[PDB]
């Protein structure tokens, strides 16, 4: 199923790690990490009932930029989908939106992607 491939660690390109649990509900809830002063709560979402044609499964998440440590005014969000088996993948683009003023806005808004394995890099 979704819930049991998606629930578990994952590690990016860069080597920060994703600690998620797939919800049988489509909840996702879990940390991102980068080291406690580099851990933030994460929440989202995922299809509880996947396509069976050989589809990735779509889902996405937050992360706000604020813990015990640190606050850098900003939250990202990643959608993408899991795709499972041996080499198992998390395929994602990211928005990172910063709080600015008005002026500001135009710049606000990041975009970028993350790919995520079971191993790490």
């Amino acid at each position: 199923t979704a819930e049991a491939g998606i629930t578990g660690t994952w590690y990016n390109q860069l080597g920060s790690t994703l600690i998620v649990t797939a919800g049988a509900d489509g909840a996702l809830t879990g940390t991102y990490e980068s080291n406690a002063e580099s851990s933030y709560v994460l929440t989202g979402r995922y299809d509880s009932a996947p396509a069976t044609d050989g589809s990735g499964t779509a889902l996405g998440w937050t992360v706000a930029w604020k813990n015990n440590y640190r606050n850098a005014h900003s939250a990202s969000t990643w959608s993408g989908q899991y795709v499972g088996g041996a080499e198992a993948r998390i395929n994602t683009q990211v928005l990172t939106t910063s709080g600015t003023t008005e002026a500001n806005a135009w710049k606000s808004t990041l975009v970028g992607h993350d790919t995520f394995t079971k191993v790490k890099p």
